[PDB]
């Protein structure tokens, strides 16, 4: 057994042990391993890399890929530079014919500005058809020199005809995780049953990152302090990002019971529950969501709904429920692998299904800016949130 063969095996093993589906997409994982060891050239590192890649492909899971030591490192050093993008976070389609689609059009970003919406299929990036490419490959296409341009062609799902050809200028897009306000003189159409007052606390979590937690905490604390009659938690177009932030937020609102299950073809492998340490467990709550509501955000929504902590209003969410992790190799290289799936507290997959609203509403109706928000809520055509 050579060093190179030993390395290929670390990769094969990473999947053998961690993969989400222990039937390996109806393939004999073990048979593959032996076959490859006998048939695939692996005398030089570069070739062992090709072998791993070839191996990973049989699973037919676009999220599962191999990463070379440099790319891994660079992923890691990540976010920094004059490297800029177009305000687009991506993922693959919720039922894979293939497709790379928009996950999140960053608020006030180029893509956003141009009309790109969550869920839109990306056909090409500067002439190259992106279908089936690694998300890493795609990110690279969209990324580039500061203030430079790139052509993105997209179409609405199921309408390859209805395409739009975006000419985008690459620029850093700073984003804020949390904003909130108190809306006063709120219309009644918008108040929870029996509101002592016409005031709603509004909390906008546009993103789940490392800053979300502290800002959300503070927000709920103040609002509770003010005794608003109801809370509006807006997670529309929030790609999810940081899972832990999603859980911390949910613990702020739900004081007991289960929040989210981590499952695979084995059964439940892990679970996250309330820790009892909430900020507000009593003010009536409504959560705004939409098709751009994904991953950690959907976990939050699911927890709020299933526990009966709040109603869900808007339109069904993204349905992005897979969990990928990177397994590092001795190499310094790594295998990004899908290892689990989020399920709601009720035992339902987030993947494909998403979170469904209790109050079906046009998710467009409400603005995202504080002023505009209070304006629509305190008005004649204020949405019937509750």
């Amino acid at each position: 057994v050579t060093s190179e063969q030993l390395l290929f095996l670390e990769a094969w093993r990473a999947v053998d042990r961690a993969y989400v589906d222990k039937s390996f997409n109806g393939q004999s994982w073990f048979k593959l391993r032996e076959t490859y060891l006998k048939k695939e050239p692996m005398d030089r590192r570069a070739q062992t890399y090709d072998a791993i890649r070839k191996l990973l492909a049989v699973l037919d899971d676009p999220f599962t890929r191999f990463l070379e030591p440099s790319r891994l490192a660079a992923l890691r050093r990540g976010t920094a530079g004059s490297v800029t993008g177009v305000g687009l976070e991506i993922t693959y389609d919720g039922g894979s014919g293939k497709d790379v689609v928009v996950l999140t059009p960053a608020p006030g970003g180029p893509a956003e500005k141009a009309g790109a919406r969550a869920g839109d299929v990306i056909v090409t990036v500067d002439g190259t058809a992106v279908k089936g490419l690694s998300l890493y490959d795609v990110s690279d296409l969209l990324q580039g020199e500061a203030d430079s341009q790139v052509e993105v062609v997209l179409h609405a799902p199921g309408a390859p005809s209805n395409t739009r050809t975006l000419q985008l200028t690459r620029q850093k897009v700073t984003i804020n995780p949390v904003t909130f306000t108190t809306c006063s003189n709120v219309a009644a159409a918008a108040l929870p049953p029996g509101a002592a007052k016409q005031q709603l606390g509004y909390v906008r979590l546009a993103t789940f990152n490392s800053n979300t937690t502290a800002a959300a905490q503070q927000a709920f604390t103040e609002l509770s302090k003010q005794g608003v009659a109801g809370l509006v938690l807006d997670i529309r177009n929030n790609g999810g990002g940081l899972f832990p932030a999603g859980v911390n937020v949910a613990r702020m609102l739900v004081d007991r019971g289960d929040l989210v299950l981590i499952a695979d073809s084995q059964g439940i492998r892990d679970i996250y529950s309330a820790d009892g340490n909430s900020i507000d467990s009593a003010t009536p709550l409504v959560v705004l969501v939409n098709r751009g509501t994904a991953s950690a955000s959907e976990v939050l929504a699911g927890a709020l709904k299933d526990s009966k902590r709040g109603l869900i209003a808007g339109e069904r969410t993204f349905g992005k429920g897979l969990i990928q992790t990177v397994v590092d190799l001795s190499d310094g290289s790594g295998v990004a692998v899908t290892v689990a799936r989020y399920q709601t507290p009720a035992g339902v997959d987030i993947n494909k299904i998403g979170v469904s609203p209790d109050v079906q509403l046009d998710p467009e109706v409400l603005p995202t800016d504080l002023e505009g928000v209070c304006r629509v809520l305190g008005s004649d055509a204020a949405p019937r949130l509750f």
